[PDB]
C-alpha cells in the first residue's frame, strides 16, 4: 500500500533530551523551561527497584544528589518533587530550544511519534500506537527509560507518554507528563501482565476509509446498523467498541467519501462476520489498526 | 526487544530546510553552510516543464530571480550553478544550523530516513530504502519535491537523496545530491516507468534474524543449502543474488542467534516456495526487504 507509519519531525524533541543520573542509576529526562522531567525509579538503588518506597527514597534525597546533564554539560539543580510517578527537578537554566508545548493524556487508538533515547542521546524515531490494554508495541532497549511519545498540532509539542518499563511480553509501559500510568502498572521491577489486546474499530474504520479513497470499494455493502448493534458484535470478535468521540473523528473521512459512519460500520461488521473470503484491502489480507483517522487524512490530503 | 521501521532523529536536517521560488514555482531546498541545494526543475514555468531545456533556462536566469526564504527571513541569492539535476544557489549568509555533514550515493537495498518537507516546512520522518529498479516507495505529497534523505553516523549527516518526482506507479524518482538520478529518470513532467524490481534478500534475511531475536521462529526449518543452490531458488523468484559479503556482513546476527546464514537461506527457501501459509512474521503477513543488517544489529543491540 501506499501508508507508512510516518512520524513528526523529532528536532523540536531532541532540543530537550537529557541524562539524569542518582547515584548508578540512570535514564532520560525532558528539559522544558527550567524544569527537568524524569521517571521516578532514577532514585532507585538496585536493592530498591523491586518494592521502592518513593516517599521514603526521595526524602532522603537532597538536590545535590542528582545529576541532570545537557550532553556533557551539568545542569545545575535547584529544586526537586515527584508528582504520581514523573521526578521534576528543577535547574537554574531555562532550556533555549523550549518549543511551544502542552502535557496530554491520550486515549487507545491514538498514534504518536517516540524518539528513543539513550543516556540523553536521541536515537531513533518511529509512530506508535496506545493499544486497548494501555500497552504500546514499542522499540526500546535497556536505557530507554525516560524517552517520550509526543504529536506536534499548530507549532506545539503535545507530549503524551513517557517510557517506563518492558512488560514480559516484550510490550511498553509508560505514563502521561503528569506521571499518571496508563493502565493498571506500577513501576517497580516485577513481572506484571498486560490484559488481554483488543482490536481498535475506530483506527480500522480509518483504514477502510483509506482504501475507499484509493478506489479499493469492493467491501461497501447495501446495509447499515445502528452504533450500539455495530458494539455489541464487534465485542464479540474482541474489537472495540466505538465511542461517540470516536463517531465524530470519523467525521472528515465519512464527508470525503460520501459514506455514513453507520454503513461503513455495516461493511465491516460483515468482513467480521463473513471473513475477507480470500480478498484483499490496500494489498493486504490483514486490516491495519494502527493508523488513525488523522494519520488517514494527513496521508492522503496533507 | 520490539521492532519498528525506525528513522534517524531528522533535527539536524530540520534546521537546513528552506523554500526556494523562482516565479510562482517553488519547492523544498537544502542550506548548507553558504549554499542552497535544490531540483533545477524549479526553474521552469508550468510549459517548461514538460520538455525543459535547463540550460537554455538556466542562462534566462539572473540571482535576483530566485526567492529563497528560511521561516519568516529572506536570503539574498549572490551566485547560481547547475550540478546535473541540483541547482546550487549561493546565498550572503552561512546556516549556523549547518551539521557535520557529506554527499554520498547509495546502493539498492540501504536504507535511508526521508524528511519530508512541504513549502520549506519539515511535515514528517520515515525509513525506506532504496529499490533494486532505483526507485523508493516513499510518501510524498504534491509540494515534497527536495526533500532529502540521508542517514547519520556519529554526528556527521551523509545526505544521499534528494526528491523530485513520483512516477505514475506511484513510486518515487530522485537523485543524489550531485544531481544525478537514481535510476534511468530524467526530470521532466512526462510519464516515465521503471523496470521491474526485485526483493532486497539480504534485506529480508535480516528481518528474519530480527523475528528470531524477538521470539518469532515458525518459519525455522532444518533443512540445509549451499548458497548457489539458495541463489538459484532466489532468482528464480525475483529476488536478488546473495553474496559472500552479503553473508559475512549476516554474521553478527548469526552468531547472537545461533543460525548459521545458510540455514536461514534454507528458512527463507521455503517461505518461497510454500508461502506463509496465513501466519505472520514480526506483525507482517509479507517478507519485509527495507531492514539491512545494519539496520536489525542497531535496533536489537544499539
Ligand atoms: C546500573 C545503572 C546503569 N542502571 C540500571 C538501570 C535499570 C533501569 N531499569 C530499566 C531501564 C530501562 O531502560 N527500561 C526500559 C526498557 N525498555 C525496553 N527494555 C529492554 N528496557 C526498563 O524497563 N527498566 C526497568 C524498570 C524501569 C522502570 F521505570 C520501572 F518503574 C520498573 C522497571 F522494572 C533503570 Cl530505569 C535505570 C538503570 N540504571
Ligand atoms: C506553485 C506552482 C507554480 N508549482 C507547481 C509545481 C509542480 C512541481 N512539480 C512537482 C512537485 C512535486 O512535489 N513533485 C513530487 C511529488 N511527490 C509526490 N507527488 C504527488 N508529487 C513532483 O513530482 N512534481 C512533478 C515533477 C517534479 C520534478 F522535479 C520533475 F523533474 C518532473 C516532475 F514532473 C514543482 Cl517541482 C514545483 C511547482 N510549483
Amino acid at each position: 500500500s501506499g501508508f507508512r507509519k510516518m512520524a513528526f519531525p523529532s528536532g523540536k524533541v531532541e532540543g530537550c533530551m537529557v541524562q539524569v543520573t542518582c547515584g548508578t542509576t540512570t535514564l532520560n529526562g525532558l528539559w522544558l523551561d527550567d524544569v527537568v522531567y524524569c521517571p521516578r525509579h532514577v532514585i532507585c538503588t538496585s536493592e530498591d527497584m523491586l518494592n521502592p518506597n518513593y516517599e521514603d527514597l526521595l526524602i532522603r534525597k537532597s538536590n545535590h544528589n542528582f545529576l541532570v546533564q545537557a550532553g556533557n554539560v551539568q545542569l545545575r539543580v535547584i529544586g526537586h518533587s515527584m508528582q504520581n510517578c514523573v521526578l521534576k527537578l528543577k535547574v537554574d537554566t531555562a532550556n533555549p530550544k523550549t518549543p511551544k508545548y502542552k502535557f496530554v493524556r491520550i486515549q487507545p487508538g491514538q498514534t504518536f511519534s517516540v524518539l528513543a533515547c539513550y543516556n540523553g542521546s536521541p536515537s531513533g524515531v518511529y509512530q506508535c500506537a496506545m493499544r486497548p490494554n494501555f500497552t504500546i508495541k514499542g522499540s526500546f532497549l535497556n536505557g530507554s527509560c525516560g524517552s517520550v511519545g509526543f504529536n506536534i498540532d499548530y507549532d506545539c509539542v503535545s507530549f503524551c507518554y513517557m517510557h517506563h518499563m518492558e512488560l514480559p511480553t516484550g510490550v511498553h509501559a509508560g505514563t502521561d507528563l503528569e506521571g499518571n500510568f496508563y493502565g493498571p502498572f506500577v513501576d517497580r521491577q516485577t513481572a506484571q501482565a498486560a490484559g488481554t489486546d483488543t482490536t481498535i474499530t475506530v483506527n480500522v474504520l480509518a483504514w477502510l476509509y483509506a482504501a475507499v479513497i484509493n478506489g479499493d470499494r469492493w467491501f461497501l455493502n447495501r446495509f447499515t446498523t445502528t452504533l450500539n448493534d455495530f458494539n455489541l458484535v464487534a465485542m464479540k470478535y474482541n474489537y472495540e467498541p466505538l465511542t461517540q468521540d470516536h463517531v465524530d473523528i470519523l467525521g472528515p473521512l465519512s464527508a470525503q467519501t460520501g459514506i455514513a459512519v453507520l454503513d461503513m460500520c455495516a461493511s465491516l461488521k460483515e468482513l467480521l462476520q463473513n471473513g475477507m473470503n480470500g480478498r484483499t484491502i490496500l494489498g493486504s489480507a490483514l486490516l491495519e489498526d494502527e493508523f488513525t483517522p488523522f494519520d488517514v487524512v494527513r496521508q492522503c490530503s496533507g
